[PDB]
């Protein structure tokens, strides 16, 4: 239990890349995060400090992480090539969790990321990343 007057948490990338898709329709159809394009096997992150709720194999994604905050949220990386993390273990802000997949299709390999007030619907990242404090 902490006594905290602003509640502001330290947040951090998820990845380094070329931002290749944002929130919202693309090609009819919703994309419920941000896809972060860079080469198989750079390192994702955890963007806040958290506890590791997934780790495996994810029909669609390939292989994902989520990791749950303490306020709640909960971040989701997705096509991640391969994850260094177990459930229930405690990571840092920036701490590095998986490294980046989706290969061996026509869409280059990148991280898709989302983020989940509450644990609940995706909401768009980005503003989520860099509009804070
Ligand atoms: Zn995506």
């Amino acid at each position: 239990l902490y006594f905290q007057s602003n509640a502001g948490q330290k947040v951090v990338l998820p990845a380094e890349g070329r931002f290749t898709s944002g929130y919202g329709p693309r090609w009819g159809r919703m994309h419920n995060g941000i896809d972060i394009a860079n080469g198989i096997g750079t390192p994702i992150y955890s963007v806040m400090d958290g506890t590791v709720i997934n780790a495996g194999p994810a029909q669609g994604f390939g292989k994902w992480v989520r990791v749950r905050h303490d306020d709640g949220t909960i971040t989701v990386y997705g096509h991640v090539h391969s994850f260094n993390v177990s459930v229930g273990q405690r990571v840092t802000a920036g701490e590095q969790i998986a490294e980046m997949g989706n290969e061996g299709q026509s869409t280059g390999p990148h991280l898709h990321f989302e983020v989940r007030p509450g644990g609940g619907d995706a909401i768009d990242p980005v503003p989520w990343l860099k509009e804070r404090g």
